[PDB]
DNA sequence: ATCAATATCCCGAGTACATGCACAGGATGTATATATCTGACACGTGCCTGGAGACTAGGGAGTAATCCCCTTGGCGGTTAAAACGCGGGGGACAGCGCGTACGTGCGTTTAAGCGGTGCTAGAGCTGTCTACGACCAATTGAGCGGCCTCGGCACCGG
């Protein structure tokens, strides 16, 4: 009746005290920035 | 120096809502054991508070003259009090509903720990240099003086 029932966790909140739906969008692209983009490597920002 | 007219207190009776006690229970006070650092105790230290001396003089203690504010007494005008009647709004009972407190679930946010390092503090002697003492020349103001003009009374004229 569903595709699957041995759905996995994806870096949730059920082991810590952090969101339970994911990171903030701050976050992500706070996080997004350490990647070492070229100079002229398009992004996000 | 008393008697009427009120007002108040005392006592008795019908009455009722709030005090005081028992019940079920639940959650906070208690007993036991562990970790640990805050504060008692000792030590030296050196800042500074307490004691006395002598000299200067600003300030206080004592006296005398006196004009002024304080206080008592007296009187006129009136603003409030006491009590009457008139009039309105405070006061005593039922129906809604929207606020306030629990209950449940979530995540953002401060505490804690550990290096890192500019950063506020203290004594250093630093040097300027405003600001406290002393002297001196500006205006402001009141207490006086000189002189002139005006007005009332005594003397002579018709």
């Amino acid at each position: 009746k569903d595709p699957n029932f041995v759905h996995s966790g994806h870096g949730g909140a059920v082991a810590g005290k952090k969101n339970r739906t994911w990171k903030n969008l701050k976050q992500i692209l706070a996080s997004e920035r350490a990647l070492p983009w070229q100079l002229n490597d398009p992004n996000y920002f």
